[PDB]
């Protein structure tokens, strides 16, 4: 309503258009319980990232807290239940971070077609073992797509330019506005055996929470390489472990886990397994969109 | 003609249905390479097959060496040269597996995919440190408009990328038609945020990137070289990645492979690969191809 916390490491922007918005702005980072409750004494409104755990303790106490702004994707890090329960409105950014996840993707995609992370390692190590190393060529090869929200769109529209198939699922896209950006929907059963690549960007859901796993992975054509830059569990990480395992599975690229940091390191740890620590929404100009895109929604509401 | 190396069934069919009659067989000795090649005018060749200067020597009949692939390194050049006998590659077979890497670097500078996953495999999780920028928006200078600077160009304006570039040879209406906006090399330079080079190796390339364009470049220039050893000064791109002046670069080669100065791999913004560009069992069986297209060239 009138004064805004920000409790995260956010792009200035955030502070200058809720300013211009005419809104008050505290900008702290890495607070405990007890100090964030403070500052939110006299704020109608809180700005988070990942880092900052809106708690019911911390719902509770804030008294005069009525917006909670999430500058991203994903508000785990918020108490939903406690914030409906206390009439607080819960905002965040899903569109500040397509271009992001869609490039990273499109990144994990080249890196297990050349094996990059594994050429650098070696290179790093003193080691020039051309021999070992065989890639493959991502023309004409088919790519799986489940998920065709925007990014599962950004990363066919690139994919495309390299000559790939872009198949794929969504059961809320149609096939005829897919085509339009020349994705082919076919049924599920359908997408398995095609694929030499499939790629997830669907929410997390009980009906996408395992989409690949030892069913669909066997229905997949041996040497299918998996890229999971969505939401960890998706893939179902024992299914993945056992179809790299035994090569139905040539190597797979994870941006997300169950558990994060995965305490579980199998994966990881596994030679034709490529991964990140949740770099999705990573770029200097993501944070920026996500930064604008929460502060013009705390300056739409006053 | 005899094929000295593993190569794809393809090779064959063309050569036979323009004509000519083949040998095949591999894993062949120096005493081997001296004898076979008794009576043949042509010879094909991979990265395996040495052609010395005894071998070219003992084959009186050998008019062409043809090398499915780029780089003839294992071809004794002035031994060829000597009895006048021609040597022929097939760059273009490798055009799309080069033109791949290099995007699949371009995307490795900016989010550092291959050193986050090092990290992971260290135990870590280093978010703050792994963050990166997009590539959308950005520009990317191409030095080198061949087939493979075309193709880089195409599939890195899917991304959003604002495509400049440079050729000698290239006209600005063909680069304009893929494009690629040409602007002199000095234009180049403050304008860009990615520089890749796809350009030969000669005396004009030698040393493109060196101390004095790297001063001319915005500060946190990502260079990309996936083409040949020495286009980038190798001692001007360390002093640009110690300053700053370059965020990070992406090598493919090298000067000297494999490098001896290790000042390069070992930088935290260097991504490099044990020269991988042409290593794909595609780019093998297109160079099959394309040498046999040759060969059946003659007349
Ligand atoms: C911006 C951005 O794309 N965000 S996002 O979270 O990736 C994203 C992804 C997709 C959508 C819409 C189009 N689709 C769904 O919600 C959907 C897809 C699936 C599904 C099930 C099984 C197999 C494949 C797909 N089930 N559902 C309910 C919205 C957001
Ligand atoms: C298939 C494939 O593309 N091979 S390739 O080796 O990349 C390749 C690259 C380019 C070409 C032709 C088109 N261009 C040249 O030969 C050229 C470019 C330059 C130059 C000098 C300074 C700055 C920028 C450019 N000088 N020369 C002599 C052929 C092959």
């Amino acid at each position: 309503l009138r004064k805004v916390l920000i409790s995260d490491s956010l792009d200035p922007c955030c502070r200058k258009i809720l300013q211009d918005g005419g809104l008050q702005v505290v900008e702290k980072q890495n607070l405990s319980k007890e100090e964030l409750i403070a500052e939110l004494q006299d704020c109608e409104g809180l700005i988070v990232r990942s880092a900052t755990k809106v708690t019911a303790d911390v719902i509770n106490a804030a008294e005069k807290l009525q917006v909670v702004g999430r500058a991203g994707t994903g508000v785990d890090n918020v108490d939903l239940e406690a914030a409906t329960r206390k009439g607080i409105l819960v905002m965040n950014t899903p569109n500040g971070n397509s271009l992001s996840a869609a490039e990273l993707t499109c990144g994990m995609i080249m890196c297990l077609a050349r094996q990059i992370p594994q050429a650098t390692a070696s290179m790093k190590d003193g080691k020039w073992e051309r021999k070992k190393f065989m890639g493959t060529e991502l023309n004409g090869k088919t790519l799986g797509i489940l998920g065709l929200g925007r990014i599962g769109r950004e990363v066919a529209t690139r994919m495309q330019s390299f000559g790939m198939k872009t198949i794929g699922y969504d059961p809320i896209i149609s096939p005829e506005v897919s085509a339009s950006f020349g994705v082919q929907q076919l049924p599920l059963e359908e997408i398995w055996p095609l694929c030499d690549f499939i790629t997830v960007h669907t929410p997390l859901l009980p009906s996408t929470t395992g989409l690949l796993n030892d069913n669909t992975f066997a229905q997949c054509k041996k040497g299918v390489r998996v890229v999971n830059c969505a939401r960890g569990g998706i893939v179902d990480e024992g299914a993945l472990l056992r179809a790299l395992q035994s090569g139905q599975c040539a190597g797979a690229a994870l941006d997300v886990f169950t558990e994060e940091p995965p305490r579980d390191r199998a994966l990881v740890d596994h030679e034709n397994v490529i991964s990140c620590p949740h770099l999705g929404a990573s770029t200097k100009e993501a944070q920026s969109r996500c930064g604008e895109e929460i502060a013009v929604q705390f300056v739409d509401m006053v």
